[PDB]
This record gives C-alpha cells, structure tokens and sequence, in this order.
DNA sequence: CGCTGCGAAAAAAAAAACGCATCCCGGTGCCGAGGCCGCTCAATTGGTCGTAGACAGCTCTAGCACCGCTTAAACGCACGTACGCGCTG
C-alpha cells in the first residue's frame, strides 16, 4: 500500500472531544498542533539532556523533565505543566 | 452720538442627502472531515543482569562577617547653554 508516517493527531482529536465535545479541527490546523507538540517535545528533551550531562547523570528522570518544563514554560504555564505532569506520575507509580 | 440691531458673513456646524462598502441572509454544491474496514508493527509482560545514583560520611574551599585606613566616586546645587519641541507654509 504505502508507508506509515506516525503523528500525534489522534491524541490531539481525543483531547479537542475532551475539552469542546462540538468542535472540528482541520487538516492544516491538526498540522500546526503536531508541529507544536513536536516543537515542545525536543525542547523538553534538549534541555532535559543538557541537565543530565551538565550533573554528569545518565538518566534522565521525570525530575529532569520537571526542572526542563520549569526554565522552558512561563509562570503559570510552568505551575500547571509542572502540576499536571506530577498528578500523572504519582496516579502512574500508585497503579504499578 | 452709542447702541443696536440687523444683516450679513463667516465659519461652525449640522444635517441630510447620496452612494458606497461591509454585513448577513438562506439555499447551492463540493470536498474534506470524520468514521468505519482490516491489518500490521510498535507497545506491554515479565524477568534477567549489572551499574547509575542514593547515602553516609570525610575533607578543605571558599564563601559570609567584622574592621578600620584611604581614597575615589556619589551626592548635589547652581548656572547657563544647547537642545527638544511646536506652529506655519
């Protein structure tokens, strides 16, 4: 048939449903939110990496995660993506 | 005479007429979203191994107080000049 090219664009379709039940999403914007995750992804990643080698760990930890979202995100943007992602790995640890 | 009243006359300004552009109404029609069909490869399980990182301390650096001598800046005020600021043609 074709290849298969990965996305995010379900995950983002699940999300919309979640928070506007009544809305749509086009083609070219579900584009503009994949690069966006896309975008925000390699940020994380990079500035997680960079604090594992500047400490001299080779692992990065949710707490490399953490500390990346908290000098990337703004003030509140970072509180809340620093709270949503705590919530999610103590609801993950909890469940085993 | 002065006052005044009026009658412009002069703008103001208003209003209103015109005509133009931006909105919105309601029925077309087209295409891409949104939702199914299979199906395939990437996530999960579970379980083995071995080493990254947590801790318990051991060291000696280097960062924080205190302390007067000695200045070179700071504060500051007064005087005056060059510049910033606004109006017009």
């Amino acid at each position: 048939k074709r290849s298969r090219k990965e996305s995010y664009s379900i995950y983002v379709y699940k999300v919309l449903k979640q928070v506007h039940p009544d809305t749509g999403i086009s083609s070219k914007a579900m584009g503009i939110m994949n690069s966006f995750v896309n975008d925000i992804f390699e940020r994380i990643a990079g500035e997680a990496s960079r604090l594992a080698h500047y400490n001299k760990r080779s692992t990065i930890t949710s707490r490399e995660i953490q500390t990346a979202v908290r000098l990337l995100l703004p003030g509140e943007l970072a509180k809340h993506a620093v709270s949503e992602g705590t919530k999610a790995v103590t609801k993950y640890t909890s469940a085993k």
